[PDB]
RNA sequence: GACCGCGUGAGGCCAUGAUUAAGAGGGACGGCCGGGGGCAUUCGUAUUGCGCCGCUAGAGGUGAAAUUCUUGGACCGGCGCAAG
């Protein structure tokens, strides 16, 4: 099923790489962002807690998304990589390069990649404390 | 104002009398310069909340966890609003 397309001509989905220190979500959504076509997150793929943001946890994430693309025909992706961004950290987390490279080897074709954290322009305080976050 | 003379007057006379303008200071003036000050105004994302839509079963959090939040739809995505 999916959109009736051409031999030479592919379809681009959307793939927002959420990537904290905690978690990986490897969101695909059509080209207006609005309309979700499979998301599947780090933490769906193992059972202790320690292992939701691992990069082995991202590559399974990863496999599992673009193999519910095809069967949808979407052929390629625009990245969006995401860190937590705000008053938190601004580096994406370690399951962000391992993500976009399963992505690929998984026959997927890849479109623009761009960054799309979210940065204050200022920011209200942060959650540390003043000596902040001592151990 | 000293000084001499002369009728409170009319005089002479003094080279007649005011050091300088501080690499002290105050003040004027000139074109500037500055996250100095006060009042008003404008803007920026973010965060939180909220509506609505999308798809879902986990999300979060840590050294590791649990309290917590979630099929009544959490988190993630999109549009919009609100406030500080």
């Amino acid at each position: 099923l999916g959109p009736q397309v051409a031999e030479g001509e592919n379809v681009f989905g959307v793939c927002h790489i959420f990537a904290s220190f905690n978690d990986t979500f490897v969101h695909v959504t059509d080209l207006s962002g609005k309309e979700t076509i499979c998301r599947v997150t780090g933490g769906m793929k193992v059972k202790a807690d320690r292992d939701e943001s691992s990069p082995y946890a991202a590559m399974l994430a990863a496999q599992d998304v673009a193999q519910r693309c095809k069967e949808l025909g979407i052929t390629a992706l625009h990245i969006k990589l995401r860190a937590t961004g705000g008053n938190r950290t601004k580096t994406p987390g370690p399951g962000a390069q391992s993500a976009l490279r399963a992505l690929a080897r998984s026959g997927m074709k890849i479109g623009r990649i761009e960054d799309v954290t979210p940065i204050p322009s200022x920011s209200t305080r942060r959650k540390g404390g003043r000596r902040g976050r001592r151990l």
